[PDB]
C-alpha cells in the first residue's frame, strides 16, 4: 500500500541500492518519455524508449538482494516500475494493448 517506515545509518552503499537508484532514474527519467511518446508500434524512436527500459530492467534483474527486503522491494519494485511504463509505451504508442 504505502512503505514509508524505515531506518538508515551506515556507512557503506550498497552496490545494489546505488544500482536500483542508477535504473530507477532511468525509467522515472524516462517514465514521462513513454507516457509523452508518439509512434506507432516499432517505427524508429519506438526501439530506444522500449530499449531503455528492456536495458533498465535487465538491470534490475541483474541487482542482487542476497534477502534484503530494503533492497528486494526496490528491485522487485522496480521490476514491476520498469515493465509497467514498457506497456505504457505498446500504448501511448498509437496501437491498443490488447483489446
Amino acid at each position: 500500500g504505502s512503505s514509508g517506515s524505515s531506518g538508515m545509518d551506515m556507512g557503506n552503499q550498497h552496490p545494489s541500492i546505488s544500482r536500483l537508484q542508477e535504473i530507477q532514474r532511468e525509467v522515472k527519467a524516462i517514465e514521462p518519455q513513454v507516457v509523452g511518446f508518439s509512434g506507432l508500434s516499432d517505427d524508429k524512436n519506438y526501439k530506444r524508449l522500449e530499449r531503455i527500459l528492456t536495458k533498465q530492467l535487465f538491470e534490475i534483474d541483474s541487482v542482487d538482494t542476497e534477502g534484503k527486503g530494503d533492497i528486494q522491494q526496490a528491485r522487485k519494485r522496480a521490476a514491476q516500475e520498469t515493465e509497467r511504463l514498457l506497456k505504457e509505451l505498446e500504448q501511448n504508442a498509437s496501437g491498443p494493448s490488447s483489446g
